This record gives C-alpha cells, sequence and structure tokens, in this order.
C-alpha cells in the first residue's frame, strides 16, 4: 500500500512568528531529544510501508514526527510554543496509541518523552 503525504511544514496562509520560547523549543528541546541514542525512530515520518504496518494511519490519524517539529521549527511555522509542545505530544500519544505497554518502541518513546518534560519545565518566559 501507500503511505500519506507527510504533514506540513510549509503554509503561507498560516500566521506564524518567531518567539523566544519557540527558540528554546528548537535550541535546548528539539535539540536534545535528536542526539538521544533512541531518537531515530522518530526523526521521519513513519513508513508503514517497508514497516510493514498496514493499519498504521487507520489507527493514527495525525501522524507526527520530530523530522517535521525540527523543520517547522527551522521554518518558523508556529505562532506560539504551544503548538509546538502539541506537536511533540501528539508524537507520543501515537506511539502509546498504535503499540503495547512494554513494547522497545514504547520505552524509546518514554525515554524521549521524560527528557521532553524535564526541559518543557523550563521554558522561559515570554519576552
Ligand atoms: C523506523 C521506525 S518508526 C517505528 C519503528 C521503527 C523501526 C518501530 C521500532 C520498533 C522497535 C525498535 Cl527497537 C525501534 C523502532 N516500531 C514501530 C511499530 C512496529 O514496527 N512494531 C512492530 C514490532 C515488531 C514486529 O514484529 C512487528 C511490529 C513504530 N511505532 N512508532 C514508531 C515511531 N515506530
Amino acid at each position: 500500500g501507500m503511505n500519506p503525504p507527510p504533514p506540513e511544514t510549509s503554509n503561507p496562509n498560516k500566521p506564524k512568528r518567531q518567539t523566544n520560547q519557540l527558540q528554546y523549543l528548537l535550541r535546548v528541546v528539539l535539540k536534545t531529544l535528536w542526539k538521544h541514542q533512541f531518537a531515530w525512530p522518530f526523526q521521519q515520518p513513519v513508513d508503514a510501508v517497508k514497516l510493514n504496518l498496514p493499519a498504521y494511519y487507520k489507527i493514527i490519524k495525525t501522524p507526527m514526527d520530530m523530522g517535521t517539529i525540527k523543520k517547522r521549527l527551522e521554518n518558523n511555522y508556529y505562532w506560539n510554543a504551544q503548538e509546538c509542545i502539541q506537536d511533540f505530544n501528539t508524537m507520543f500519544t501515537n506511539c502509546y496509541i498504535y503499540n503495547k505497554p512494554g513494547d522497545d518502541i514504547v520505552l524509546m518513546a518514554e525515554a524521549l518523552e521524560k527528557l521532553f518534560l524535564q526541559k518543557i519545565n523550563e521554558l522561559p518566559t515570554e519576552e
């Protein structure tokens, strides 16, 4: 079968701006997760064809991954930090929704999410 198109990373119709919080989300949060030993499955959209997961995109109707988030941050796609935080949370949630407790991939997501939470705890005040 086929994969869906990836999430958009550009949209001139969507308002955006740079903020110090979004800068932190790139320089601290994304960078910390991206380098993690368990980042690799999350660095690009799930290829449900090569991974033989034909039900993946029946189950997961809002796909998200850090490759997409990285591009969105580098392109200044977002209006606010909450939009980006939501993309991270959607990514983790998708993994937990599709898979089962204790699966390796869930353990990987949990390791990344722990770090994500530690970093967003110190999101700076907007200025
Ligand atoms: C490139 C990607 S994306 C990505 C993965 C991979 C290999 C990995 C994944 C599984 C284990 C490890 Cl150690 C690393 C990544 N897991 C998939 C889900 C999956 O395929 N599960 C599965 C497992 C065994 C089996 O016989 C049949 C299906 C998944 N579910 N969410 C994501 C993300 N991923």
